[PDB]
């Protein structure tokens, strides 16, 4: 249900593991029916099942990015965690790394109601 | 300070990893808000105020036994926001303990942390 410490951390895990493998049918499925997405945090959120796949689908398609975790996920006692990764992607014919946290709230089904993703142009190496 | 650019949140929430590792209770105190609040660890209830966080940070960090560096860089917006990674190094008896942690925070438009949460349960702690 409402995931543990020990399980946020294993969601976030996983989260960053299909990310990777660029599954946007398996990360969609990841989030609650009325979740929201704040990426980059500062942006207007975005809301609701399809539009968060347009989003993936998006930064994803379809391959070109590969994600993984560069420390431990932090996770609270209330559903929710942090965690910092790296992304890599090719851009312009010139590959880059985007440095991330994410930010996560889960629900009782352990599935993700809102993320928040901090990152800007200050965390993009050439 | 107005609204911190992106770069700025950087650099102010790397100094407050600084301040937290020399354990400069006043100084942090002054980098917050007056009427800041301290959600740390996330899941507990808010502290709120220049005192209840200057006696938060000082039960803390009275001893100043406290090590704290970042362990990657400052994610930072371009609304005044950041979150970034570190690791507090501490002796609970003699035994040394580590603990990682990401801090969120908003600053205001002064440029004074509005609000921090603390993301770390004992999943983080290696004793």
């Amino acid at each position: 249900n409402l995931p543990t410490a020990q399980e946020v951390q294993g969601l976030m895990a996983r989260y960053i593991e299909l990310v990777d493998v660029g599954d946007i049918e398996a990360i969609v499925q990841m989030y609650a029916d009325d979740a929201t997405v704040e990426n980059p945090f500062g942006q207007p959120p975005i809301h609701g099942r399809e539009q968060i796949a347009a989003f993936y689908r998006q930064g994803l398609g379809g391959g070109k990015v590969r994600a993984c975790l560069t420390g431990p996920v932090r996770a609270s006692h209330n559903g929710c965690g942090a965690m910092p990764f790296r992304v890599e992607m090719v851009w312009n014919g010139q590959p880059c790394a985007l440095d991330v946290i994410d930010v996560m709230r889960f629900d009782e089904h352990g599935r993700i109601q809102t993320m928040q993703a901090y990152w800007s142009e200050v965390n993009l190496s050439v």
